[PDB]
């Protein structure tokens, strides 16, 4: 089983290349870790495993689903280290995913109910509803489309939590740059109708996620960050004219970066298009950004026992990470392992608040 050869990732040696895919659970009560979250790693975690936390907000501003956690106070700090402790004392890896949705929030989601920020004020259509609170859904609203100055305040946000996530004892954090979030507000042509050096050419919409991986390069190492991207995906209204070069282009920002810091990034981390909340040419576009990029590779989304052994086995990636079926089974690399039947996914328990229910409650083998 290719999935399970050894695979060094920067300095972390891990035992197997099955990843715990970052996803929002909504179980971070008033956006603090709880113990509940502790439960739910630590039963996926194994030693030598990679796991990526759920999206963490990086400021006040940046969520936009309810009781997801953020690392931006030290009330938070403290009380990720006790989930990172758990994770680590079954011997897994364990990063932070740093997360701001941009304009995909909802004035009940943010400080004051302000307008959420992004790169634009091109509002996500009503083809896209936004998860309340309460369990029903809202309207997206127009954006307040920041400057330069806010953008600068913005990248610290991404460093100062970069170095928070280190003190609460997590071996790195993940840049979640895709799924029309707010790097890729920036990134994608078809929302980033910015005349200042932000946008216009592609070089200005990669400035943004440029600057965000150099400064959180520069707060905790280059060995210590991740980077995930999603080039062509239909969610939230992030469509690009050409998403391949917009890829290549994040990617030869990417390597620029690992040479002039002398180090390589810990991954890059890439959804597949397929994946939502032609099939060689998606295929196209993935092996495309691998070829491209000079390090380790995560594939993402809609990936299965089957499809992630063959692409370990054909060279397509060097790690794939799983999201749905870790939900419902939290032995998932003992089931990929034994290739024992795996457990089917409740969707309505995937954004609930219940410490147990649709969370840790499903079953081992
Ligand atoms: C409930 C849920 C929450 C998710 N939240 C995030 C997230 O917070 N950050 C992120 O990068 N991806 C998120 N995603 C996508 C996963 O990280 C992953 O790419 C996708 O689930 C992989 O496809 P799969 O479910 O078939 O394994 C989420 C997916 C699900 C099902
Ligand atoms: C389809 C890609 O978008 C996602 O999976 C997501 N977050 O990134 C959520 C919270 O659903």
């Amino acid at each position: 089983n290719p999935l399970f050869s050894p695979y060094k990732m920067g300095k972390f040696n891990l035992s197997h290349r099955v990843v715990l895919a970052p996803m929002t659970r909504c179980r971070a009560l008033n956006n603090i870790p709880q113990a509940a979250l502790g439960e739910y790693y630590e039963q996926r975690a194994t030693a030598g495993g990679f796991l990526i936390t759920e999206g963490t907000m990086i400021s006040p501003t940046s969520a936009g689903f309810p009781h997801v956690p953020g690392i931006f106070t030290k009330e938070q700090v403290r009380e990720w280290k006790k989930i990172v402790d758990v994770v680590h004392a079954k011997g897994a890896v364990i990063f932070c995913q740093l997360w701001h949705v941009g304009r995909a929030s909802h004035e009940v989601y943010q400080p004051a109910g302000a307008a959420p920020i992004s790169s634009t004020e091109k509002p996500i259509s009503n083809r896209w509803r936004i998860l309340m609170p309460d369990g029903t859904h809202g309207i997206y609203p127009k954006p307040r489309a920041i400057g330069t100055y806010e953008i600068s305040q913005v990248v610290e946000d991404y460093r100062r939590s970069a170095l928070n996530a280190i003190e609460a004892g997590f071996d790195g954090i993940e840049i979640h740059g895709a799924h029309g979030y707010l790097i890729d507000q920036f990134l994608k042509d078809g929302i980033n109708d910015r005349t200042d050096e932000y946008g216009g050419s592609l070089a200005n919409r990669c400035k943004f996620i440029t600057q965000v991986v150099q400064a959180v390069v520069s707060a905790i190492g280059a060995d210590r960050v991740g980077v995930r991207v999603s080039p062509a995906i239909d969610h939230l209204d992030a469509m690009d004219s050409n998403p391949l070069s917009l890829g290549l282009a994040v990617v030869e920002r990417l390597n620029k970066i690992q040479l002039h810091s002398g180090s390589k990034l810990a991954y890059l981390h890439v959804t597949q298009p397929r994946y939502v909340a032609s099939e060689e040419e998606e295929a196209r576009l993935m092996r495309t950004l691998r070829n491209a990029y000079q390090g380790t590779f995560i594939c993402s989304g809609g990936y299965t026992r089957e499809l992630g052994i063959e692409a370990v086995a054909q060279g397509d990636a060097d790690l794939v990470s799983y999201g749905r079926l870790f939900i419902s089974n939290p032995d998932l690399v003992m089931r990929i392992k034994l290739n024992a039947p795996l457990n089917k996914y409740n969707r309505k328990t995937f954004y609930t608040q219940d410490p147990v229910v649709g969370y840790t409650d499903y079953p081992f083998l």
